RNA sequence: AGUUACUAAGGGCUUAUGGUGGAUGCCUUGGCACUAAUAGGCGAUGAAGGACGUGUUAACCUGCGAUAAGCUUC
């Protein structure tokens, strides 16, 4: 499902979407180290997709 | 003058009960010996075996490898 979607963009998109995700997911790290993740699960969700854009 | 019981500090015997202990009996996600087939290898495209790390999850075990408790396709 979502790998079509990926599939559909380009490739400059996709780097541009990971290196996005990656910046995201270092301030949930940051904010979670400071106990301010209302939403913890948005880790995961960001790690599956970013392995998945890497695939 | 004569023959005399009671004593139980404690102990012995019988029976009953309580406590420590895990013998006997019943059972087992475990072992042993084989039968009928499959197969008889992995590695410089980095092996077998380990260290370290990975959680929204204290440690340990298991899974996994910076795509790290999982990624794609049929
Ligand atoms: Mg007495
Ligand atoms: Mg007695």
């Amino acid at each position: 499902t979502v790998a079509k979607e990926l599939r559909q963009k380009s490739s400059e998109e996709l780097v541009k979407l990971v290196i996005k995700l990656k910046g995201e997911l270092l301030e949930y790290r940051f904010k979670l180290a400071h106990g301010e993740l209302d939403k913890p699960h948005l880790i995961n969700q960001t790690r599956r997709l970013l392995a998945t854009i890497l695939t």
